[PDB]
């Protein structure tokens, strides 16, 4: 049950990783982003975590760029209060890895490929999907022609 730490307060996992409550609390995670339409918000009724759903499919037509800003705000909310945030989807982590990489590109000032190489080093099994990759490329330009 690996919850891959990407930053000290930002973790990435699949559907089975998000179900390990005892590891969540050990790592002081109080925020969860569920990047699926169909999975439950694990541990919702327990009243322990703040939740956000990005209702996205792992398809070639899914727009994830629309969710970047909303997701970055939830990450910084956890960061500013000293709590960890878990972002997960399913096996292959295609959706959640895209959002994690996008965050690193904006607030770590890495390039698209540098962020991808950084994440792959920590979670070696990332399933590819060219549609999300193209959205990250467009995202890189919007960054390079803006502030921070
Ligand atoms: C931003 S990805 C990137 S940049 C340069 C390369 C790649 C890459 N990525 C992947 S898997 C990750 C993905 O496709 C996501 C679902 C997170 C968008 N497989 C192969 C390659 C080839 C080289």
């Amino acid at each position: 049950a690996e919850l891959t730490p990407i930053l000290p307060f930002l973790f990435l996992g699949n559907e089975q990783d998000a179900q390990d409550l005892d590891t969540m609390q050990r790592l002081n995670i109080g925020y969860v982003i569920n990047v699926t339409t169909h999975l439950p918000l694990y541990h919702y009724e327990k009243g322990l975590f703040n939740y956000k759903r990005l209702p996205a499919t792992d398809s070639n037509k899914q727009n994830l760029r629309q969710y970047f800003e909303e997701a970055f705000e939830f990450i910084e909310e956890a960061h500013q209060c000293g709590k960890g945030l878990l972002i997960h989807c399913q096996a292959g982590v295609s959706r959640s890895a895209t959002i994690v990489i996008a965050y690193l590109m904006k607030h770590t000032r890495m390039t698209m490929t540098d962020a991808f190489k950084f994440v792959k080093g920590k979670r070696p099994i990332i399933s590819p999907n060219l549609n999300f990759m193209g959205q990250l490329l467009e995202f890189e330009e919007d960054l390079n022609n803006g502030v921070t």
